[PDB]
């Protein structure tokens, strides 16, 4: 398997952009950045609000626990390398306290509120707007040759009142080589797609398309996280329950896949359900016709015929939100 999109675009920079392993890491200075406070506990870093202390700008300081070298390289290069693009997070600086050696990184501060919070408080247009803002940030990272693999709410950050998205924790992206074998232990369980699953390496971009789907779906029918299996074997069963054993079968043939005996008699035989299954008095109010299709095209097994992220841009169900900001690069 090999993308569809995006295929080339490591061989079309230079070596230097994606060999993040050379990497040479300019240290900041660590004294010019103040803790204010902690804002949440990863599974390897801390994230603190802070202040330059020289511009008094707020920031926010991202502590990372030891983990391979190779592996803080890969983040610092993968953030340097999508500066600027639409709805990136932005690393502002790299530093290392004195004593430890131990990294932080050094971003722009964005007003969040916790997706708990926040998404029962969105209304139909609002999901239409920010997953198109979030569709612009994965279709400049796979444009740029990197995929993020791990796509989920807890790593979208949203300022609700000025409209602003950022996609956030880049530590466990890669960069796209076709024919390259990737450890299929990344993204988050209930939003791993079929293909890590399976144990298909050859996976690309198309992996974050599955898990917005996985989001998207939890957000339309207010049911998080929609597909909530108890391990990696059972989150392909959840999956089968609802796409069906049939499509699987099809998929797995078509890739040459040979599903793990116990994997195969865990996931048994199931029949498709139908998306409106899913609907109900209380989240009928996002649930359109336009929303169930876009979802359809997103969560399918083979990760070939899902929507690509500027494909989705285009589907009727963010009609208004692309014509709207049209209009505003026509009067730029
Ligand atoms: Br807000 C925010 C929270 C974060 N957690 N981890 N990285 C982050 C970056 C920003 Br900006």
């Amino acid at each position: 398997s090999k993308a569809r999109v995006y295929t080339d675009v490591n061989v079309l920079r230079p070596k230097e952009y994606w060999d993040y392993e050379a990497l040479t890491v300019q240290w900041g200075e660590q004294d010019n950045y103040e803790v204010v406070r902690k804002v949440g506990r990863g599974k390897y870093s801390e994230v603190f609000e802070g202040i330059n202390v020289n511009n008094n700008e707020k920031c926010i300081i991202k502590i990372l626990k030891p983990v391979k070298k190779k592996k803080i390289k890969r983040e610092i290069k993968i953030l340097q390398n999508l500066y600027g693009g639409p709805n990136i997070v932005k690393l502002l600086d790299i530093v290392r306290d004195q004593h430890s050696k131990t990294p932080s990184l050094i971003f722009e501060y964005v007003n969040n509120t916790d997706f708990k919070v926040l998404y029962p408080t969105l209304t139909d247009y609002d999901i239409r707007y920010y997953i198109y803002e979030l569709l612009k940030a994965l279709d400049y990272c796979h444009s740029q040759g990197i995929m993020h693999r791990d796509v989920k709410p807890h790593n979208v950050m949203i300022d609700h009142e000025l409209r602003k998205l950022r996609l956030i924790d880049w530590g466990l992206a890669e960069f796209y080589h076709p024919g390259k074998e990737y450890n299929v232990r990344v993204a988050s369980r209930y939003f791993k797609g079929p293909e890590l699953l399976v144990d298909l390496q050859d996976y690309d971009y198309s992996l974050d398309m599955w898990s917005l789907g996985c989001m998207f779906a939890g957000m339309i029918f207010r049911k998080e996280p929609f597909f909530y299996g108890h391990d990696n074997h059972d989150q392909l069963v959840k999956i089968a329950k609802v796409l069906g054993t049939d499509g699987l079968n099809v998929y797995l043939n078509k890739y040459r896949i040979e599903l793990d005996p116990q994997l195969e008699a865990l996931v048994g035989r199931h029949s498709r359900k139908p998306w409106t299954k899913f609907i109900n008095a209380d989240n009928q109010h996002l649930v359109s016709h336009e929303a169930i299709d876009f979802l359809d095209k997103l969560l399918r097994y083979d990760h070939q015929d899902r929507l690509t992220a500027r494909e989705a841009m285009t589907h009727p169900y963010f009609q208004q939100v692309r014509a709207a900001e049209n209009s505003t690069t026509r009067a730029l």
